[PDB]
């Protein structure tokens, strides 16, 4: 039988590019469910399908709000095969600015699309593969998720969020032959006056100049989707997968450095000359 | 003028100790707004402070509930001193038991009060400081905000929530004059039918081996909330702060094993060993 995949945010990025290259695949072995928040926005998916002759029946799409778990239980009854190999968590939001800039309603969102969204999925889900004794779970991480930015505050909280869930879930499932990993991504190519309405004029200046930073490196290092996408596949194929998987090596020595001296104090003093 | 401190969860356990030990302080340094979620909750407050004969004046509660900005405004505005030296974040929620077994409200709920809840409190209270170069902040943290603990999923999600959103914003922080620091805390002395009917019998015996294990590290490890309380002080009274303070050391080797081997196998088999 076929590995049944089904994958949360397919509508653009790295979930889109993994749902074709898992319906494209010239084995045939994926059916896949691409799960999206909103089906209007499926079209780039069904066009990247069709530009990777993706078999019919290789690739379906459901709708799926992880912030509704009426919306995760109605996709779960709709996967005919009746049980999940490969469950892929990707879902997620960013949010950028200045603490105080930053609305209640847009950061309760970030986290509990997020976080409380992938313990939406893993409820649902998780249940089977215990009973079954296998199925692999695959949860797009950040490079957030192990390092403070600045201005990324409640991003980073969620990422990191992520990480202390997957973590705690591993410890247990170890013997339960339920795989969990994360895979850690760095930047992938996938109003002014407002914000300084609501902060000071310092932060802002800071805040500029977090920006001009950040698209240097984009413009350096972003990485395809397609050989991010691929990382999950040699997840996906490892015999005993690592809790963790890393898209790029470019910010281990900062990670060693942060992970070396826990005061943090290191961390925050190079990061704040990186940035700045 | 005295040092205003205004602190959040003072009904019990470390927020308790802390706004005494403050309030009593021989100097007589410090004045302390004591806030709790229910008013109602006050007596072991008022209990302690009497024992410790915090002079009148030295101590005032107001009802401050994180989950709501109505209750940290109308809190903020009571400071008659017009500003707080520093502001000490401890409000929190602890979730335990099976992933599938827990209420999505009490996920939702965990991750309100943890980490939204801090940042209503920094986004209310960290404009001032900035504007005035001056003001402390601490964040009661966890050993489980820095390593996955089995069974404490989303507890230990919203604490790596905490890191998450306190190093990115000491990355900013560095040049403002306004100091971040998490105090890392250890185990401090602070139905199975239906846990049972939410997971399969496997987990559930799991549960049983990590209660088991929790109260041997709790009976042999738990530190007196006088001393975490201390860690505290010593964090405020320091010059240049660092970023994080730990109230004991029994866990830094896991950490250092944790960080060493960023795959996460290493530690995720020690901790299933160490639990089960
Ligand atoms: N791109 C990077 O630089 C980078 C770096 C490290 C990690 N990552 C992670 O990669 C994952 C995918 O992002 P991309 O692939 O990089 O970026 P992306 O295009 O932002 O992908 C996120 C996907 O999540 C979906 N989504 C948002 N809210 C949702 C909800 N409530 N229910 C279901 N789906 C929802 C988005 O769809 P809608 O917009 O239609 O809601 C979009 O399809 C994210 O978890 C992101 O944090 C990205
Ligand atoms: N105790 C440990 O073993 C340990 C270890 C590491 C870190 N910590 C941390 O220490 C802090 C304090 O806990 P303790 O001091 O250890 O435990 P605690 O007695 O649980 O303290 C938590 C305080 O938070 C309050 N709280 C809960 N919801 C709140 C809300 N919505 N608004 C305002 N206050 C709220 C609680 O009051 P109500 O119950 O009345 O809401 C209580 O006063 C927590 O952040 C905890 O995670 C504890």
């Amino acid at each position: 039988a076929r590995t049944v995949v089904l994958i949360t945010g397919c509508s653009s990025g790295i979930g889109l590019h993994l749902a074709v290259r898992l319906a494209s695949d010239p084995s045939q072995s994926f059916k896949v469910y691409a799960t999206l928040r909103d089906l209007k926005t499926q079209g780039r998916l069904w066009e990247a399908a069709r530009a990777l002759a993706c078999p019919p029946g290789s690739l379906e799409t459901l709708q799926l709000d992880v912030r509704d778990s009426k919306s995760v239980a109605a996709a779960r009854e709709r996967v005919t095969e009746g049980r999940v190999d490969v469950l892929v968590c990707n879902a997620g939001l960013g949010l950028l600015g200045p603490l105080e800039a930053l609305g209640e309603d847009a950061v309760a969102s970030v986290l509990d699309v997020n976080v409380v969204g992938t313990v939406r999925m893993l409820q649902a889900f998780l249940p089977d593969m215990k009973r079954r004794g296998s199925g692999r779970v695959l949860v797009t991480g950040s490079v957030g998720g192990l390092m403070g930015l600045p201005f990324n505050d409640v991003y980073c909280a969620s990422k990191f969020a992520l990480e202390g869930l997957c973590e705690s879930l591993a410890v247990l499932l170890l013997p339960f032959g339920v795989h969990l990993s994360l895979i850690e991504c760095g930047p992938v190519h996938t109003s002014p006056e407002e914000v300084l309405d609501r902060t000071d004029i310092h932060t802002f200046h800071r805040f500029y100049q977090y920006l001009a930073h950040s698209k240097q490196v984009f413009r350096e290092a972003a990485q395809n989707p397609e050989e991010v996408a691929e990382v999950f596949l040699t997840a996906l194929r490892a015999p005993k997968p690592t809790l963790r998987y890393f898209t790029t090596e470019r910010f281990l020595p900062l990670l060693r450095m942060r992970l070396d001296d826990p005061s943090g104090s290191n961390y925050v003093t190079a990061m704040h000359r990186e940035v700045f």
